[PDB]
């Protein structure tokens, strides 16, 4: 027969990390594989909907308690909820899951072993290590391209990142959420300065089985028949800056205020804060909505009247909205988003700036009018999306360098 891989995977809990890590575990999982999930109790429920599209045969799910960390609110166990700076102790706390995880994988028959554990690159230093332990392939999953790779990696002062980005290196290869043709000049550039073995796949856009990670908070039939029902077909700009980020009160009057001014019909989806509104205007302003807490983000980018999303740039973003066919406007705030904006702003004039920093405050009145004009397709930066877009959604079907990557990832899974 042709032989197929048992992988045990392990993503890192936060959305830009799992969404597309679940997505790369069903593209494994359709190439035939076997997987096992390991996940905190809190995160169990986003297997559900990946649990319906596969045998209990071939999806398993191993649950182990969220280790429990001072700094870390009780009963959270994903790092969403979170500010992203508090990313340092998730690091702590998960680390503990390395002792649970070798009685499981130790009182395991010697036959059901894994082949592989493609595991996140946050978590590389300790999965590698239960790696070693049974001589089983660590393959570390990253949702950020190779260009922040390449910039990230090559830091003299890492900071805390040092552990796992060196611990990525002496992985077995690398998996990671872009295309070749996207970034040709760094794909090549992580490989051979920052792979001790010389192995990577890209495997992007991973777009998303059937939704996404997880549950939105207005009723995504309730968007859909707002868009349906406005008026031109590339007209609607919709606001979010993803999972992490939350923006302090002076920016949001300011964004509010480009967006009464801009006359555009838009979405705009703002998000909570956890540790331990506008003024006036959602009723002034129709059309119109304002989905507070988590939103449709996939089907609002891919509605026929979408056609600019103004975003902190994430890499997940970039390919949303690029699969999306949408103009990204770009206003980078922490993480991967510069490095996304010297690669997508800068070097492809793919997106257009609109915004300058974590702390910035626009021009009311200019931000209106990148925002009015930013829809219309005759933009020099929606074309060469548009173009990017063309690149890309062929490098996913059959015969593409991504299509190609993970059937040769899934085979080098077993050897
Ligand atoms: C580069 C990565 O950026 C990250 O932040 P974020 O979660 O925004 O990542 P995205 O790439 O935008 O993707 C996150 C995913 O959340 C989705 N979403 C979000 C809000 C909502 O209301 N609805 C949704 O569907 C969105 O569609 C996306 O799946 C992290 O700093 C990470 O460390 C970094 O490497």
């Amino acid at each position: 027969t042709t032989k197929k891989p048992h992988v045990l995977v392990i993503p890192f809990p936060q959305s830009g990390h799992m969404v597309p890590h679940l997505d790369l575990t069903h593209q494994i999982l359709l190439r035939g594989a076997t997987v096992t999930v390991l996940v905190t109790p809190k995160n169990s429920s986003y297997l559900d909907a990946l649990r319906s599209l596969h045998s209990p045969e071939h999806f398993k799910t191993l649950i182990l308690p969220f280790p429990s960390h001072p700094c870390i609110p009780s009963g959270v166990e994903s790092l969403q909820q979170l500010p992203l700076e508090a990313i340092v102790h998730m690091f702590d706390a998960l680390s503990r899951l390395h002792d649970p995880l070798v009685d499981f994988l130790s009182r395991q028959p010697p036959s059901d072993l894994p082949d592989a554990i493609l595991g996140s690159s946050f978590l590389s230093p300790w999965i590698n290590k239960v790696a070693d332990a049974f001589s089983i392939k660590s393959i570390s999953f990253l949702p950020i391209n190779a260009h922040s790779i390449s910039v990230m990696w090559a830091q003299e002062d890492r900071s805390f990142f040092n552990d796992l980005e060196t611990a990525t290196t002496e992985s077995y290869g690398l998996v990671i959420n872009s295309f070749y043709d996207l970034e040709p000049e760094f794909v090549e550039t992580v490989k051979t300065r920052f792979l001790n073995h010389h192995r990577i796949w890209t495997v992007g856009p991973l777009l998303p089985f059937k939704d996404r990670g997880g549950q939105s908070s207005i009723p995504p039939a309730k968007v859909s028949a707002w868009l349906d029902s406005c008026p031109e077909d590339n007209s609607v700009v919709y606001v979010g800056f993803g999972s992490q980020i939350r923006l302090t009160a002076e920016q949001t009057a300011a964004l509010a205020a480009a967006l009464e001014k801009s006359s555009v019909r838009f979405i705009w989806a703002v998000r909570d804060a956890a540790k331990k509104p506008a003024g006036f205007e959602e009723r002034v302003k129709e059309k119109g909505l304002v989905i507070r807490g988590w939103a449709p983000q996939t089907m609002i980018l891919e509605h026929r009247a979408v056609g600019s999303y103004l975003t902190h740039l994430g890499w997940g973003s970039v390919l949303e909205g690029m699969v999306g066919g949408v103009m990204l406007l770009a206003w980078p705030m922490q993480a991967d988003h510069f490095f996304n904006t010297t690669l997508i702003v800068d070097k492809l004039r793919a997106a257009v700036r609109v915004g300058e920093n974590r702390d910035s405050v626009p021009d009311s009145d200019k931000l209106a009018r990148i925002l009015a004009e930013s829809a219309r397709e005759d933009l020099p930066e929606r074309v060469t999306l548009m173009k990017l877009r063309e690149k890309a959604m062929e490098a996913i079907k059959e015969g593409g360098s991504s299509y190609k990557n993970l059937d040769e990832l899934v085979a080098e899974m077993c050897l």
